């Protein structure tokens, strides 16, 4: 799937954890409850972007990383823009204020079960 900055926080039953410390078999919170981490991939340096929401939430992801919106999943390469809304916990729409290009950063991909979604920095994201 996509890739997210190493320090991105995901919600486990035992508390928030940085995604670089997530292991296969961990549980991560989604909009439906907890999905299981089915796989992790090696971190790698990738061109990255920062999405900043109107409520101050920020997430750093790859250009093709998919984000649920009210009109369907979208990524930055496929035309996710400032002025559109993402879902924050719990399923509250929040406007994207800025999308900025952040140069090369270490990003990491995890894959989860179920609806393949999980909250990342409290923003609902796709695998």
């Amino acid at each position: 799937g996509g890739a997210l900055d190493l320090k991105t926080q995901v919600q486990t039953p035992q508390g928030m954890k940085e995604i670089s410390n997530i292991q296969v078999g961990d549980l991560v919170l989604s909009n439906t409850g907890y999905n299981e981490v089915l796989n992790v991939f090696p971190k790698s340096k990738k061109k990255s972007y920062k999405i900043t929401l109107e409520d101050g939430k920020e997430i750093i992801c790859s250009e093709e990383h998919l984000w649920p919106t009210q009109t369907g999943e979208m990524n930055i390469s496929g035309g996710l823009k400032e002025g559109m809304c993402l879902y924050v916990k719990e399923m509250m729409l929040k406007k994207i204020l800025k999308i900025e290009e952040l140069d090369e950063r270490e990003l990491i991909c995890i894959e989860v079960s179920g609806n393949h979604l999980f909250y990342a920095n409290d923003i609902l994201t796709h695998n």
